[PDB]
């Protein structure tokens, strides 16, 4: 469309320090990790394995590896990775979470100094090496990223510039944890399917005490934050397992941390007397309703608040709205969930907030109004608040104190919330009337049975 | 040699991506204000040039008299991450080489920057409209330089300069070299910068996100003021007033100076609690100033500054987290050096959440210490507050405007004021009727500090001790 040529004009160029600048957006390391998990999901990965390869010769002592069997990346897609702001996912009606062409870079540079990405597709295996260590050691102001490609069957380099490929592979072997083509190929074989991605973030960030920010020792099945948990802390904020469990409102991709599947869950289904309220979005209709799902978290009443999902991705968690902002038990314990499309509210640079604060607060006020409506609809006054709560084992006067673990109260709580579960093979969510490692439809029903989704009672506002 | 290797390159959409970090449009503006400050500007004028042919209806202009930029610096503007400010023992607020771009792209589609210095005047045109209209996936930024004396182009590629100026005239609000030179002459001094963000963002209702009509002396958010909303979040005037813990640069919004203030000076019974941050020495201490906001009890909470720049404000810590009135109304201030905590991408949070929470817990402990020290609750918190005019029970209601109360409050808080000539912060002994006028040192009744050469008497804040 340009009327002339702009080859001689200056271009806005990235610098090695802008990688750290980009990383600083993640005050939530779990958001930084969620960026890679979102990339894996958008890659149509059926599972993402988030494990740690111990490496004492690397800062932090271990590499953080995100292995997914998604669509992978061809050489052109891998090149487009380092095209900041480029996102083929940013398309109308897209269900993909990536739109900013920035999540992978920001999250990886927040988690660790460098990240080496191995991706595989139809007939090509590409390694993307974003080595901040390389830049620091060689005084590179630009952001140079080797992108060697091999033929996935012959392992022969697929390139037009042999010298370019040689330099790329030499840099990878020199500054990466994989010092030989044999090690590079070994990391490529960790993608067993025809396509998949293996994002390895190494030289992790260290706290002031020299230890990594991510604690993987206190719980080998979890990636925790290396920091003492005050009773007021939220598992989704101190435990990456808990965070990834509710990281998506419609979790299809399985998430494994250190080889142990994360029991992904739908708060829409894990609640007592859930109810959907339709809210008409003037912005949504102008650019084209929302579904405010409310329910009492009987299992843990202190883990209440609104869980705002944006394009099925968790942005705001435990967001207190409506009467919850007051001092009192009114609407205490009620959990709200909403999947906000991108036409309504877009996420922030770190995808831990919403760019349009005005409309985000409008949504929060609407959700508070609907939360009060839900509280009236369930009409706990018909029962009474204290009697209602102690019915589920909350005998203690304390609010954050978990309910008594008597089998009576356990059955009382469980009898109301159906125990949904995802099949490890067909990825569909099932139900049972009345497991950590694995489960399939046959263990009630079969993998071909249509997904009988949770139909929620519909309420109305006013 | 790595000339053959791929380079991580920016894309036009990355401008919006970078902009999305600013969920606080006032933080987006504060980015440009911080750039002006770092430029050693003694004055930044944040005015609105009405332009109905541009999206938003008006142009947002940030005119400063700082050091300006030479052609090399202007080129380094579009080098994302490039920041010469990022140096040790540096009072500069810029470190990320990103603030200008993120803030400008959050505020509006495009921004045209006019900077002047030694005899070279440079115009940086980051036109997202240009890229949208001509299908550029890159980020092409014209950077023509003229000789500030002869206004003759200073360039090596005449065709490059011609293309740059053509793009500026074609996609910018200034369609002629005459208009460009007018905007350059808006920098009267030998050096200065004029950042004009135009094609502003529009809310759903089609109006700009910034309200410059409700109060012609302020840049408000075009959105109602819920009682809970803070002036620093609905009024850029107040936000810029408390935007720096040590304000030197004068902020003028629409031509009217912003009455910059130091909460340290503007508090009752201020006390400096020194906190020895182990992180400071580990990465190699802080000063937690606490005071009761007698004028506005509800405007309490910690005001955490980072390198003299406001990051977190009204941050409830310590007993304030409890619903009780303990430590209610106490404002806290801390200028966190960059060595201790660094800010987030948007400069509205802190990158190290763990250590930021450690600092918040320390500030809460020191806040309880200050509460006990002043012993106002010991003598009776309700009577203490109603003595200053809060005879009512609602914590959000302001104090009674009776002159008796007004005097009771103003007596405790000494009145400080900045001279509009030497930028030195003077303190006066009696109540002042006055918006910020053109007050200068010469008009100070106190003879010890009736001069612009008189040394600035810094505040003699008492130093408390913890434990
Ligand atoms: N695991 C993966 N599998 C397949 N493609 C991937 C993977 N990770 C990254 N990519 C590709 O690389 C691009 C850049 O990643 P990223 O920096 O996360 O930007 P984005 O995902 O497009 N958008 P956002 O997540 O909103 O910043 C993606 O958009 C994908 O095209
Ligand atoms: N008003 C100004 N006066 C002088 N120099 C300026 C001005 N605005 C920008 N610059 C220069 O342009 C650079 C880029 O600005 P910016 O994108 O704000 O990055 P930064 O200010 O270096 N760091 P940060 O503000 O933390 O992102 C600055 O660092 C200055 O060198
Ligand atoms: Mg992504
Ligand atoms: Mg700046
Ligand atoms: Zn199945
Ligand atoms: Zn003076």
């Amino acid at each position: 469309m340009a009327f002339t040529n702009y080859s001689s004009l200056n271009r806005a160029q990235l610098t090695f320090e802008y990688l750290h600048t980009n990383s600083t957006t993640h005050e939530f390391l779990f958001g930084a990790l969620a960026e890679l998990v979102d990339n894996a999901r958008d890659a149509d990965a059926t599972r993402i394995d988030i494990y740690a390869e111990r490496r004492e010769d690397l800062r932090g002592g271990f590499m953080l590896c995100f292995l997914d069997d998604g669509a992978g990346m061809d050489p052109s897609d891998a090149a487009s990775v380092i095209q900041f702001g480029k996102s083929a996912k940013r398309t109308p009606e897209s269900t993909q979470i990536g739109q900013y062409g920035n999540g992978l870079k920001s999250g990886s540079m927040r988690i660790g100094k460098d990240f080496i990405l191995f991706t595989k597709k139809e007939d090509t295996m590409t390694c993307l090496f974003l080595s901040r260590t390389f830049h620091e050691e060689e005084g590179i102001d630009e952001v140079i990223v080797p992108l060697p490609t091999w033929n996935a069957r012959t392992r022969e380099p697929v390139t037009d510039n042999v010298e370019k490929f040689a330099i790329e592979t030499e840099l990878i072997y020199k500054y990466s944890p994989f010092r030989t083509e044999e090690e590079v190929m070994t990391q490529f074989m960790k993608i067993p399917g025809d396509s998949g991605t293996l994002v390895i973030i190494f030289n992790l960030k260290l706290m002031d005490n020299g230890e990594p920010e991510l604690d993987i020792i206190s719980n080998p099945r979890d990636i925790q934050m290396a920091e003492t948990s005050p009773e007021g802390t939220k598992p989704e904020r101190r435990s990456f397992r808990a965070y990834a469990a509710v990281l998506y409102i419609d979790p299809r991709m399985r998430i494994f941390i250190h080889g142990h599947k994360v029991q992904t869950k739908r708060l829409s289904c894990c609640l007592y007397k859930p109810r959907m309220y339709k809210y008409t979005s003037s912005r949504f209709k102008t650019r084209a309703e929302l579904n405010f799902v409310f329910g009492v978290n009987i299992e843990h009443r202190d883990l209440d608040g609104m869980f705002i999902y944006n394009c099925s991705r968790l942005i705001k968690m435990y967001e207190k709205v409506g009467p919850q902002l007051e001092g009192g038990m009114a609407c205490g314990g009620v959990v709200g969930v909403v999947d906000v499309p991108y036409l309504v509210l877009e996420p922030t640079h770190n995808k831990q907030d919403f760019a349009d604060a005005k409309e985000y607060r409008h949504l929060l006020r609407a959700m508070g109004e609907h939360l009060a409506q839900y509280w009236k609809d369930i009409a706990i006054a018909q029962r009474g608040i204290i009697k209602f709560w102690d019915e589920f084992g909350y005998l203690s006067a304390n609010w954050n104190q978990p309910p008594s673990s008597e089998l009576r109260y356990k059955r009382r709580r469980a009898m109301e919330i159906p125990t949904t579960i995802q099949c490890d093979l067909c990825l569909k969510w099932r139900t049972l009337p009345f497991y950590p490692d694995t489960w399939v439809c046959s263990m009630n029903d079969r993998c071909e049975a249509s997904e009988q989704k949770q139909k929620v009672p519909l309420g109305t506002f006013r």
